[PDB]
């Protein structure tokens, strides 16, 4: 079989209380939501944290117990029986002090690295398939924590996740993290450089996908904010298929879905901001919220950004090309960023990104790719970021125009 990260999307939810508002808000709630998580084909869900945590006190903080406001213990065990009878897999949120400015309390150790090793052996027994921990930057000793937790997870089953998180965005300072144990996920906000772009993205994937010998890894804007944080509202389809075809796991906050905001929303956190189910999700202030921002009004536009999320999770989920990590990079025009993804003789596929406000033409050429590069004359376009074109039906590659800001995604045969 493959491990079960390979193979789609993680989607995190912070606060359980801002992602099902009103009614629901516990892990019993929670639980209502699943069919609607497998509609997005996430197969793995990064929940809390959700254990007791006195703002900024060591002693009164214990990771083994559950805080009363989000549920009980049979809550949790019962979310979980569920969610795998729907092949959803759980990660828990272990980051200790989640609700001070120091996610680690201070750089004095000891005590709080221990209560993390007896936290990892307990909620394994209890049945998660994975970890998250946030702002290893401030961690004394991160390197060496995150190795020795590995081989805990890893040593329960193979088929277990750890997953850290930094703010970080230099190179260097991340791959000095990853110099530890190197089958460890990092996500990071490496790629968060919007407006003032160009093929500056291009450079930056093929640099760590360079540095770190290709091996299996994530790709993220943070390790907790929304995309529209960092994000023009224009640019965000093409950021989501670049996201769901680049070699290893996306990972979203709940809301990218949708676009959702926390400015827009007056008063209310970045972190947390509430999830827009349909138009009775924001009392507060009535009019502010409108159909289209909606997960309700968009499930009936098929050119919503919701609809684009789905299909594109669609496509990451069930071909093989985009579950394994062969990859391969053009050198087209100073805007684009094309890529081949393909695996033994599957289905091929192709992307073109243009980032920039002007209109292309993709000029990808052969130029720097291995002897399975041999690409059609034509082929099948599956999707594109602005409605318009004829889907399904064949292009060509040699002439092909893009309009600003336009994402291609195109299907091939392998015998071309
Ligand atoms: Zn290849």
């Amino acid at each position: 079989a493959q491990k079960w990260w390979h193979t789609g999307a993680l989607y995190r939810i912070g606060d359980l209380q801002a992602f099902q508002g009103h009614g629901a808000g516990n892990l019993a709630g929670l639980k209502g939501r699943l069919d609607y998580l497998s509609s997005l084909k996430v197969k793995g869900l990064v929940l809390g944290p959700i254990h007791k945590n006195q703002k900024d006190d060591v002693a009164q903080t214990d990771l083994l117990q559950i805080d009363p406001n989000f549920g009980s213990k049979e809550d949790f065990d019962s979310l979980l029986q569920s969610a795998k009878k729907k092949s959803i897999r759980v990660i828990l949120d272990l980051t200790p002090n989640y609700r001070g400015e120091n996610s680690w309390f201070s750089t004095q150790v000891d005590t709080v690295a221990t209560k993390v090793k007896d936290a990892l052996e307990f909620w394994l027994q209890a049945g998660v398939d994975g970890f998250q921990v946030r702002d290893i930057e401030n961690l004394k000793d991160a390197s060496s924590f995150l190795a020795e937790w590995q081989n805990i997870t890893k040593g329960f089953s193979e088929d277990r996740l750890l997953i850290a998180g930094t703010n970080s965005s230099d190179l260097q300072q991340i791959l000095s993290l990853l110099e530890s144990n190197k089958d460890l996920l990092l996500t990071s906000s490496y790629l968060s450089d919007s407006g003032s772009t160009g093929e500056h993205t291009k450079s930056l994937v093929t640099q760590y996908l360079n540095a770190t010998g290709n091996r299996w890894c994530s790709w993220s804007l943070s390790q907790a904010r929304l995309l529209t944080s960092f994000l023009p509202a224009q640019l965000l389809r093409l950021y989501q298929l670049m996201l769901f075809t680049l070699p290893g796991t996306p990972v979203f906050s709940y809301g990218d879905e949708i676009g959702l905001d926390a400015a827009a929303l007056p008063g209310q956190p970045m972190e947390a901001p509430v999830m827009l189910w349909d138009e009775s999700s924001f009392p507060d202030i009535p009019g502010a919220v409108s159909a289209n921002m909606t997960v309700k009004g968009q499930s009936e536009d098929p050119g919503s950004l919701l609809s684009l999320f789905r299909r594109l999770s669609d496509q990451r989920s069930k071909e093989r090309s985009l579950l394994h990590g062969d990859f391969h990079a053009f050198s087209a025009g100073p805007g684009l960023f094309s890529y081949i993804r393909h695996w033994d003789q599957n289905e091929r596929f192709l992307v073109v990104l243009n980032f920039g406000d002007v209109g292309l033409s993709a000029g990808l050429q052969a130029s720097d790719l291995p002897a399975s590069a041999s690409l059609p004359a034509k082929a099948d376009l599956l999707l594109s970021t602005q409605p318009g074109r004829e889907e399904g039906s064949p292009l060509e590659l040699e002439r092909l125009k893009l309009e600003p800001h336009e994402g291609l995604l195109l299907r091939f045969p392998y015998a071309a």
